[PDB]
């Protein structure tokens, strides 16, 4: 069930909720925290990107990046992760897809995204212990999807909405 959509907003997102997260141009589309040890953030990059640096306002503050996107046809997002409040954003993820959708959730101890290349692409975890802290921002609108509806968002990851 498609919860939505929502405009951008920042909050502590209950758990065992897809944020499915529908941009329309290149840029920061979310960021997320526990506040302790983990901080992500995604950037939607365009197709035909050569690598290049971008600045992007992540934690506060503005931030530059590396990014690149080798396709002609699919859009890029990238998940850039640090593990210390001062610490440097590091690629870690990536996924291709020519609908511009993306989708994170916090479970027990996880955070879920998708990656890979659509109609192909699955969910990975990261572990992340959740606190009553925990915050997320999203630059778009986005829905929410139940965990229970887990095969309806990858649906929609790979083939659209």
């Amino acid at each position: 069930t498609l919860d939505g959509p929502y405009q951008p907003t920042s909050l502590n997102l209950p758990v065992d909720y897809w944020m499915l997260i529908a941009p329309t141009r290149e840029g920061k589309v979310a960021e997320g925290t526990n506040t302790t040890d983990r901080w992500f953030a995604c950037v939607l990059v365009e197709p035909n990107v050569q690598n290049t640096q971008r600045q992007y306002v992540l934690d506060g503050q503005n931030v530059q990046l590396h990014v690149s996107n080798d396709s002609s046809t699919s859009w890029k997002f990238i998940l850039f992760i640090k593990l210390t409040p001062d610490g440097t954003y590091t690629q870690y993820s990536t996924l291709s897809t020519p609908h511009k959708l993306c989708a994170w959730m916090k479970r027990d101890n996880r955070v879920y995204w998708y990656q890979g290349a659509t109609p192909n692409a699955s969910e990975s975890y990261y572990l992340t212990i959740n606190n009553d802290n925990s915050n997320v921002s999203s630059d778009a609108e986005f829905y929410l999807i139940p965990q229970s509806q887990t095969a309806m968002c990858t649906q929609y990851i790979n083939n659209g909405l």
